[PDB]
């Protein structure tokens, strides 16, 4: 069904007329910022033009499946509804504030601990939920892919690939959403991409191949949960990394699954910082 949108419970009928533009959000895929008229929620909107390349249209309607289908895992960014025109299709999704990529661009610096437990606590049940309930692999974790909001929620999207968070089986050939993952959790704890100075897609993976995991260093207080999580997730050799089962019974996971942590706070404390 399409027309209609559904937010917080309610269904209002509604057409692609009852929303205004606020603009697109970021660059480079055309999400667009709106506001829903009729009851004056903020919303982001996917526009899917008809003439669009039968590609990239392709991927979106079988992505736009899958976050049809997750709409029981709150780790996952939800769909409000859609809208067909002659000549366009709209996905109307919950407005997020920004991904983790912005959030290290803002900060300037790594990402307390506590922040990136109750972020691997999010992305890794996501990524369970998509495994054990609908069969999909990910096959593309990294910071620009989660995202966060005002009220301290942590969810994950576009899914349906980079080489930099490239998986050693998935170079010279399940589990490679797992190494991606950890991958993401170095970068933002250090603020450093773990593979520097690399000119080419092709010189990452083969430092991912000829160089040692990059873990997480010693002298940042990071606790030795966090530390042994990271390693379990950069392994190297595809069959002895752990699977989703594991990873969730991991201290690090059952950690910040109950312990409170303020992360709307945060979030707003970095918004209010100032790049530019
Ligand atoms: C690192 C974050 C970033 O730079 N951007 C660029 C601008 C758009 C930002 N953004 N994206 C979403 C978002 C994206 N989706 C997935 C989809 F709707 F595009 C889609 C659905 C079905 C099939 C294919 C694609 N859902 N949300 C944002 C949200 N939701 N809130 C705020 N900013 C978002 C990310």
């Amino acid at each position: 069904q399409t027309g209609y949108l559904t937010i917080g419970g309610q269904r209002y009928q509604a057409e692609i007329n009852d929303l205004e533009n606020l603009g697109e959000m970021g660059s480079g895929g055309q999400v667009w910022k709106m506001r829903f008229r009729k009851t004056g929620h903020v919303i982001a909107v996917k526009q899917m033009r008809r003439s669009g390349n039968k590609e990239e249209n392709k991927r979106i309607l079988m992505d736009l499946d899958v976050v049809l289908k997750s709409h029981d895992c709150p780790y996952i960014v939800q769909c409000f509804g859609t809208f067909i025109t002659n000549t366009d299709v709209f996905i109307a999704m919950e407005l997020m504030g920004t991904c983790a990529e912005k959030l290290k661009k803002r900060m300037q610096g790594p990402i307390p601990e506590r922040i990136l437990g109750k972020m691997t606590v999010a992305i890794v049940k996501a990524l369970y939920y998509l495994k054990e309930k609908h069969g999909v692999i990910h096959r593309d974790v990294k910071p620009s892919n989660i995202l966060l909001d005002e009220r301290g929620q942590i969810k994950l999207c576009d899914f349906g690939g980079c080489a930099a968070y490239m998986a050693p089986e998935r170079i010279d050939p399940i589990r490679a959403d797992v190494w991606s993952l950890g991958i993401s959790l170095v970068e933002l704890a250090t603020g450093q991409f773990p593979y520097k100075n690399c000119k080419t897609d092709f010189e990452v993976l083969t430092k991912v191949l000829q160089e040692e995991p990059p873990l997480l260093p010693g002298h940042m207080g990071f606790s030795g949960d966090f530390q042994s999580f990271v390693k379990d997730c950069l392994t190297k050799d595809h069959r002895k990394r752990p699977k989703y089962n594991k990873l969730l019974e991991h201290s690090f996971i059952k950690r910040y699954e109950t312990l409170e942590v303020d992360v709307a706070s945060w979030f707003k404390d970095v918004m209010a910082k100032t790049r530019s």
